[PDB]
């Protein structure tokens, strides 16, 4: 199986997604060693902004392209190829001004595509990625899951997901972890029993 | 007063945003010929995605910054200034993949800033921009408000101007502008009465 192993959070080392979804990735591989992980650390190779340039240079043929849209085509397709070629995911999305990083919804704007993560019919839009398993390691400085103030958080990724037919998605969340260090312990302890007993 | 006018679609001279944002800061100027109108195209002059770099140039004193830490703390600062400058923004919001676009949330990020558009109490987080009136422009293929595809697009935008205490907020929106020219043309109508009859 392949694992497209995903983070977007900018605080490195003191980053709470970037802990978990390692370890959901170690336990992972513990679990099926056979598994072959591809890492993408989304803010530390950030993905361009999806733009009236990538729109241009999708619409021009590979021969005609200039610089500038050859990177285009290329960050789309290597971005669109990868997860494609994915069995299972693993994003790190922490909560930034209350929606996911920008480094995140780039991504998204990548994967997204007409025909090959998701289809209009006659009859409406239908997701082609009813194959792969996510698993969404979600972090936030406040408890806002199932409030208006989450919003832009999990219920956007919840709507993407389900748009490109993600069906097998787990969510391994630690949340309230501005509140202080015991809530913040707490938050990641919970997680990492999820983690050890609740996923694999 | 100073009028702030936002435009982040990637579609140029096809953009409903762009047509009916125009649209609302003509109408502002007609009914008020004193203001003073400040543009920004965030798709057109994109801001960096908010990354690690530009916290760590936010820490860095001004006389020990790189050339590449004063171009974050220096597009940190004029884009917050022009915003607390700002009486009244008008700003224009496409719905793309399920959000808005990140050229927008790129903005969002260098103006949700403590101690200037919010603060943090002992009593919990207080919005400071209750004397700027908000007219956000709307826009999507599908119709959606109201509903839980909706999370990404207009419920978190209403969720961060809350944040920053935004209480004076007007929505013209124009959706269902996928479903052929006939449905895009009845939309965009309804959105310029709304414009000539009940803004102002
Ligand atoms: C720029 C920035 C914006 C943030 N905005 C929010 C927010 O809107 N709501 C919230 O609950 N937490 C917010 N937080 C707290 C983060 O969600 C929390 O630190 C979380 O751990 C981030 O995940 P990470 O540690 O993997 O980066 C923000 C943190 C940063 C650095
Ligand atoms: C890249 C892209 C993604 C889009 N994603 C969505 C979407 O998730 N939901 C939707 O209802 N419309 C979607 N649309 C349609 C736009 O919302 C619609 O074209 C709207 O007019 C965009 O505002 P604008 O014309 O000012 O750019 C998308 C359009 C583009 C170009
Ligand atoms: O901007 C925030 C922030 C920035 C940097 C570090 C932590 C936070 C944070 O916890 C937060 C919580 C909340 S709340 O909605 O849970 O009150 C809102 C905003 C922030
Ligand atoms: O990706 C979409 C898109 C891309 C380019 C142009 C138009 C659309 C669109 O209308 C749309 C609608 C919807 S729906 O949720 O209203 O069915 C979802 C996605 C899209």
């Amino acid at each position: 199986m392949k694992l497209l192993h995903i983070d977007s959070s900018i605080l490195g080392d003191n980053s709470a997604s970037r802990q978990l979804s390692r370890e959901v990735v170690e336990a992972w591989k513990a679990a099926d060693p056979s598994v072959e992980v591809v890492y993408r650390d989304l803010a530390a190779d950030a993905i361009a902004h999806f733009s009236a340039a990538t729109l241009v240079a999708a619409g021009t043929p590979e021969d005609v392209r200039d610089a500038a849209q050859a990177f285009e085509a290329k960050l789309s397709a290597e971005t669109l190829e990868e997860f494609l070629a994915a069995d299972a995911v693993v994003i790190g999305a922490p909560m930034y001004n209350f929606t996911v990083p920008t480094q995140l919804k780039a991504w998204i704007d990548r994967v997204a595509v007409a025909g090959k993560t998701f289809r209009y019919t006659e009859a409406g839009p239908q997701g082609l990625c009813g194959n792969k398993k996510v698993v969404l390691v979600s972090t936030a400085g406040g408890l806002h899951a199932g409030q208006p103030t989450g919003a832009g958080h999990e219920d956007f990724l919840k709507v993407f997901l389900g748009f490109i037919g993600i069906t097998d998605l787990e969510i391994v969340r630690a949340h309230g972890l501005a509140y202080g260090p015991e809530q913040r312990s707490q938050a990641i302890d919970a997680a990492q029993a999820q983690i050890a007993s609740e996923l694999f």
